[PDB]
């Protein structure tokens, strides 16, 4: 199966090149980038230490006609432009880009009538499984358990808490009939007093080169239940994106990552 | 508010059950049994736990069960089977946390369950029973290319390795992946082991200090790790589950277990 | 031959664990069990609620009990402790002070009493927490360039202050070793666009949940590795066992000491 | 001002991280990049894959790297390193030797070469692992009565030997401090009725899974608490950062040293 990778020289895109090689039902077809990046006219797998056999291109027109699926983990605005050409050639698209416009969301809904799209904020199999299970854990442990979300990332991370940590909070709040904006706590200083049963606490660590560590804690008199996900590199997201690409065998419509996983 | 009797009220596990009944909003302590010739007969049930329950520690099974909706029993098989017959007689429900019944004893509980409501379970922790359920889901989703390890920690006095819990976790994961536990389990690694076989379910056991019971199921692949963890802080884990089972079964007939109590059917 | 130990506040939560700690230690025996007069527990055996037959009755007679004792262990309040301290000086008995919240006048009275008796006065009696403070000094000095420092901490829901006295003291040891000021460089939570982390920052992440006795971790992180120094308390026995060890240690000594002296880390 | 550092085997996995380590240190500068005789990447920029512009073409000519360099870092095999050492001694240059598993003749060759030049020869280059070994000595001596010792270790699925060289070395430091023999008191697994654990046992729990670089924890446990000392490796940068630090440290020394000397732990 022929897969194209957008932003092929960027940090995420190089891992996607390795992910296509690792997966058997897949082989590498395209490699797009920005018009003007030094990337152009080099082997896609040269960064990772393979012989890709394909040149990094800046031809959205040419490349999409050969490839069956496109994967995009780039900046949001070029993605809508990439989406438009992908509709035309009857080609599937996996959208990894997050932090997206409200009018932009409607463009993907409309584009889903023409071809198959898997739209998700996080592409890890483990993180998506964690979201599902937190729903079950929250419902069973719904009286007398204190909920905390502990999270660790590298020193360069700008936003706290992560999109993942907040999404974990939304699943737990939604299952317990709470509002996250009303009952979240992001830090503790001084006499925080007795903890309110309704609170969902967020403890955030920013240090070193941590890829992304997330734990959801449920605590009561007698026990603690912890659901933890730990990312070792960006390969976690790439492996899930390639799996989502395999999953769309000509399918049409919009899918969450929960659909590929069967949840 | 539901009236609860505690068997073995002066024992370590009975004292935690007195606190568990107090802590729960829907329950109140109505009786506290101990054997005849206990040094604690006549004393308030909460004497060593800072509570004035207003209930004297008794050996009168007849009088105490007449004032009670549910009996919670973590004692021994012979006294439990004796309590079970008086529970059938009075129409009291019974939470059986006692272990080591034979096949005759188990049959007696099955027969008694036609007349009254029973929750009979090997483990009463809410979190451990929930963990068993989730591992089934986690194993099926992560069934290709994830290495499975069960890490476990207990106090120095623990005789069996791995724990009943750790082995039961292994059985749920093996059963979901179509593997056989006897043939693919590994309990240690020493020397030149070689590369790990994908099919192996490894067990790492820690025996140290005063650890009540720490269990983790690890799923690892290239790129990530998923850990499902349970940590027990004291005996309150089992008491709080038993009190929840008492609330659940009130006014029912039949035999149930923790899977029924937590709605995981 | 055995060391004779008296326990103040013997019916309180801390006093009950100290009765077990004195029993557990091979070369100590319980000699007395004090409580205030009009306690509900006067007359009863010291071990009544912990399953022991110690053979000593819970008393309110400070004079009579200290006459039969080598050491007193006191985790009560400052006014009763200062009253006990005066009787300890009079009867030539050592004292282990686990009590907090003294005045400067109370603190001066402990210094003066230490000319005449042996005293171990410490904020924390855990062996492992006191050891942790010491090694963080070494770890901070070696890992002084390019390591981000975070202090992660977890306690039960009823705990009032964040971060704990322990967590802040960990921060003070690390800041002191790196020539930083904790008031200037601490961060207690993160929300929104925090930006990139400043190299000087000492971050504090605090968890409040369930019945956690006290979990503390000091994290040192850089490109390539992570070093974690962690202490986990399972119960109050951590403090009791250290206090009993301080009692054994100070026997036959005079002067003022702390846990650093008991553990040989000075 | 900055120190001139040369890198051997710059296209190999370890050398790529070393190029990034040389940049990331503020007062070190890349001077050269040596490679084996007749490599497939001569002529290309040294930081060609590691993402920065070194301005240096990859060479396989010993001469350029030996000259106009203050220090050489070598993580190759026994054969090339002894040949590099001969040229390094001749040109008055320091060397950081990161190769492991020397021959007995090769170890003697390093000893006499250290009479003319500065050498840092060490089995592990991680700052955190070497610091862990030091601290375990202190922790074991303080926690020598009534604490159960366990060593928990986790590595990737491809790791052949259990436990790791690091895990066993941790065990040797703890055993040596407690006057125990590791061969006599180690336990590597538990199955069946293990019974109530012997106080003298040092247990080893080994995890083999996924892509774990190397996680090591030393646990000390008693009634009431737990002390954990943990080291976690994120990548090969762990070793590279220590090698560059060793290079800075040997900035005008002559002789044989190891990481204990670099970190001031004597």
């Amino acid at each position: 199966l022929k897969i194209a990778i957008a932003g092929a020289n960027g940090r995420m895109g190089r891992v996607l090149v390795e992910a296509v090689n690792n997966h058997p039902d897949t082989v590498l077809s395209g490699a797009l980038e920005h018009s003007g990046s030094e990337a152009l006219g080099l082997d896609a797998g040269y960064a990772v230490g393979l012989k890709t056999g394909i040149a990094i291109s800046d031809d959205v027109d040419a490349v999409l006609a050969q490839s069956d699926v496109l994967i995009d983990f780039t900046r949001p605005e070029p993605t809508l432009k990439h989406l438009q050409k992908c509709v035309e050639k009857q080609v599937n698209i996996i959208i990894g880009t997050t932090g997206f416009d409200d009018t932009g969301k409607a463009a993907i809904h409309t584009a889903a009538e023409k071809t198959g799209i898997v739209f998700a904020a996080n592409f890890s199999v483990g993180v998506n499984l964690t979201f599902h299970i937190l729903d079950t854990v929250a419902r069973v442990l719904n009286e007398g358990y204190d909920i905390e979300i502990i999270e660790g990332h590298h020193r360069h991370k700008v936003d706290a808490p992560s999109g993942t940590a907040l999404r974990m909070g939304e699943v737990i709040a939604g299952a317990l009939g709470r509002d996250l904006k009303q009952c979240a706590v992001y830090g503790r200083e001084g006499h925080t007093g007795p903890r309110d049963p309704s609170t969902i606490g967020f403890a955030t660590v920013r240090a070193g080169d941590i890829v992304g560590d997330h734990t959801a804690l449920f605590a009561t008199d007698g026990e603690r239940v912890e659901i933890t996900h730990k990312a070792s590199s960006r390969m976690t997201f790439a492996a899930g994106a390639v799996r989502a690409a395999v999953w769309v065998n000509g399918k049409t419509g919009l899918y969450d990552m929960q659909d590929v996983l069967g949840l």
